[PDB]
C-alpha cells in the first residue's frame, strides 16, 4: 500500500543523477549509490579520487572478499575498471536487511565520477545478460531477491526540481523515492498502466507511435525501436535514434516557430534563457509516446511536457533568469528514456510479473494549464513488428 519507510530516500537531479544510500562491508562504510537501472554492475569507488569525498576501503571490511578477477567497463559517455569482490551491503533507508551481493571496486576511471554529484557509486539495477565481465556475476537486485523475501520489484520516482539547485539544495532536498519490493501509492495519481518487457536484459520497451502536440510523427515504428528503447534512469535525456530525433526537432521546432532559437540549442549543447518566470512553457509542444500494452491489439501512452524535456541549469551567469537545455538528443543506440521522461512519471519495475508500470508521478513539474499523463488503451496493431530483430 504504501512504505513511509523509503519514500523520499532519494537524491539529485537530472543532471548528475537521483542516488540513494546504502552501506558497504563491515563496519558499515555509508556511500550515496546513484540509481541506474541501465546496467547490472554494482560499482562503488575504492580509491582516492578528485571529486570522491569518501571511497570503499576494503582493507577495512572485515568481511570482504576477493574474488581475483579483474573487469573493464565502458558506458556511452565513460568508463571504469575495477576489481571483483564481495562483501555486506545494506539499504539503511530499504529494506531492513543485509545482502551479500557482488561489488566491483573502482580503482581506475575516465569521465565516469561526475564533479558534485556527490554520489560514489552506481547500482546497476538492469539484468544479468548486460552485466560485466559476463552473465554470471549476479546483480544485486538478484542477490536481494534470493537472499530475503522482498518482492522481487522496485519503484521509482524521480522529481526534478523545476528550477535549478545549488549543491547546497541538493544535499538538502529530497531527489526523489526508490520503493524497494513495492508500490507506494501516494507517489502518483491516476491508473498505472503497463507494457511489457521485451527481453530480459536492458529493461526494454517497445514503442508504436509518437506524436507532437498531437500530431503523428507518422514513422514506421521500428525505426523509433531501432536497435532498442531502454527505460534507463541513468540516462539524462531523451535520447531517440537519428532518423526520429531528426523528425521529432523539426516538429518541436515547428511548434515553437513563434520563437526562434539558435543550432546549438536543438543540438542539446547550449542553454536558453528568459526573464524570470516568464518562460513560455506554452509555446513548446506536448510529446506523446505510445507503449505497447498487455492486452493484444492496444497499447496506452505516456505525455510529457516541456518541464520535463527542457533541462533547468543555472543562469549564464548565475543571476535572475531562468535558462534550460533542449534535453532530447539523437542516439546511435536507439531510445534511452532516461532520466527526464521518468521524472515524469512513477515507474513500476516489476520484474515479476515482467512488465513496466506507469503512472502520473505526484511529483513531476506543470503549470495550471497542462499535466503530464498515462492515458489509454487503444486500439492498435501488428505492434509486435514494431519490435527489431
Ligand atoms: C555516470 C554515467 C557515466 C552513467 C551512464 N550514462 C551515460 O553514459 C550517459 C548516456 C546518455 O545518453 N545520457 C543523456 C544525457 C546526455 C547529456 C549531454 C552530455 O552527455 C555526455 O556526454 N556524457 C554523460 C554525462 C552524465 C556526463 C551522459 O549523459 N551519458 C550509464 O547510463 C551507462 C549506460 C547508458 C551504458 O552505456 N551501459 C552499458 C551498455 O549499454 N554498453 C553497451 C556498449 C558496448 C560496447 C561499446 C559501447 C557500448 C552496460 C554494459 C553497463
Amino acid at each position: 500500500g504504501s512504505f513511509v519507510e523509503m519514500v523520499d530516500n532519494l537524491r539529485g537531479k537530472s543532471g548528475q543523477g537521483y542516488y540513494v544510500e546504502m552501506t558497504v562491508g563491515s563496519p558499515p562504510q555509508t556511500l550515496n549509490i546513484l540509481v541506474d537501472t541501465g546496467s547490472s554492475n554494482f560499482a562503488v569507488g575504492a580509491a582516492p579520487h578528485p571529486f570522491l569525498h569518501r571511497y570503499y576501503q576494503r582493507q577495512l571490511s572485515s568481511t570482504y572478499r576477493d574474488l581475483r578477477k579483474g573487469v573493464y567497463v565502458p558506458y556511452t559517455q565513460g568508463k571504469w575498471e575495477g576489481e571483483l569482490g564481495t562483501d555486506l551491503v545494506s539499504i539503511p533507508h530499504g529494506p531492513n536487511v543485509t545482502v551479500r551481493a557482488n561489488i566491483a571496486a573502482i580503482t581506475e576511471s575516465d569521465k565516469f565520477f561526475i564533479n558534485g554529484s556527490n554520489w560514489e557509486g552506481i547500482l546497476g539495477l538492469a539484468y544479468a545478460e548486460i552485466a560485466r565481465p559476463d552473465d554470471s556475476l549476479e546483480p544485486f537486485f538478484d542477490s536481494l531477491v534470493k537472499q530475503t523475501h522482498v518482492p522481487n520489484l522496485f519503484s521509482l520516482q524521480l522529481c526534478g526540481a523545476g528550477f535549478p539547485l545549488n549543491q547546497s539544495e541538493v544535499l538538502a532536498s529530497v531527489g526523489g523515492s526508490m520503493i524497494i519490493g513495492g508500490i507506494d501509492h501516494s507517489l502518483y495519481t491516476g491508473s498505472l498502466w503497463y507494457t511489457p518487457i521485451r527481453r530480459e536484459w536492458y529493461y526494454e520497451v517497445i514503442i508504436v507511435r509518437v506524436e507532437i502536440n498531437g500530431q503523428d510523427l507518422k514513422m514506421d515504428c521500428k525505426e523509433y525501436n531501432y536497435d532498442k528503447s531502454i527505460v534507463d534512469s541513468g540516462t539524462t535525456n531523451l535520447r531517440l535514434p537519428k532518423k526520429v530525433f531528426e523528425a521529432a526537432v523539426k516538429s518541436i521546432k515547428a511548434a515553437s516557430s513563434t520563437e526562434k532559437f539558435p543550432d546549438g540549442f536543438w543540438l542539446g549543447e547550449q542553454l536558453v534563457c528568459w526573464q524570470a518566470g516568464t518562460t513560455p512553457w506554452n509555446i513548446f509542444p506536448v510529446i506523446s509516446l505510445y507503449l505497447m500494452g498487455e492486452v493484444t491489439n492496444q497499447s496506452f501512452r505516456i505525455t510529457i511536457l516541456p518541464q520535463q524535456y527542457l533541462r533547468p541549469v543555472e543562469d549564464v551567469a548565475t543571476s535572475q533568469d531562468d535558462c534550460y537545455k533542449f534535453a532530447i538528443s539523437q542516439s546511435s543506440t536507439g531510445t534511452v528514456m532516461g532520466a527526464v521522461i521518468m521524472e515524469g512519471f512513477y515507474v513500476v519495475f516489476d520484474r515479476a510479473r515482467k512488465r513496466i508500470g506507469f503512472a502520473v508521478s505526484a511529483c513531476h513539474v506543470h503549470d495550471e494549464f497542462r499535466t503530464a499523463a498515462v492515458e489509454g488503451p487503444f486500439v492498435t496493431l501488428d505492434m509486435e513488428d514494431c519490435g527489431y530483430n
